[PDB]
């Protein structure tokens, strides 16, 4: 063990490689490192690019296999689709600005409206954990004035998911995208 704050984003990305050198996660460990690194804007600027229409995934770093690492930028109104995290863990760490997480229930069989469970606003430097069994959610930049940048660890890695139907909650397949890995867009 040993957590060590994170001195930099290099030394975090140092830190995680170190938690996940085997084949099992300590959840609690690796949360409390990641919010215990206090962003600095100029140490991910390279990855912040965002797109004026919706959120982008830009890949930072990719785990030797064992996890994706990337930054996620919301322009003002952006939001997710009700989703899940394809039987992997999924960490969330705001670097700039504060997003609202919607949690849902896994929807029954029968077609019904998705009631909400709860929410909360997650703001700047805190990190949020979810996985399959805790639950699905939407994850939305409500402001209207502020861009919202996050980190995501997601283990193992996944590139597909699926969304729900909040009317129905009906599910359907989504192949997820990068738009950019490692400082470089890839169209
Ligand atoms: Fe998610």
């Amino acid at each position: 063990t040993e957590l060590l704050k994170p001195r930099t984003l290099a030394d975090l990305i140092r830190i995680l490689h170190e938690l996940f050198a085997g084949d099992e996660v300590n959840v609690e460990e690796v949360q409390a490192v990641l919010e215990a690194y206090e962003s600095n804007p100029a140490e991910w600027a390279l990855y912040a690019k965002f797109d004026q229409y919706r959120y982008t995934r830009n890949l930072v770093d990719q785990g030797n296999g064992k996890f994706n690492l990337m930054i996620l930028c919301w322009g003002e109104g952006h939001g997710s689709s009700i989703h899940d995290h394809t039987d992997s863990h999924c960490f969330l760490k705001l670097l700039q600005g504060n997003l609202k997480e919607t949690l849902f229930d896994w929807p029954d069989k029968k077609s019904n409206e998705m009631i909400k469970k709860s929410e909360r606003t997650l703001r700047e430097n805190q990190c949020a954990y979810i996985n399959d069994s805790i639950g699905l959610h939407r994850v939305e930049n409500v402001s209207h004035t502020e861009p919202a940048v996050s980190l995501h660890l997601y283990s193992p890695p996944f590139d597909t998911c699926h969304a729900f139907d909040q009317r129905t909650g009906h599910k359907n397949k989504v192949t997820m995208t990068f738009h950019s890995k490692f400082g470089i867009r890839t169209p």
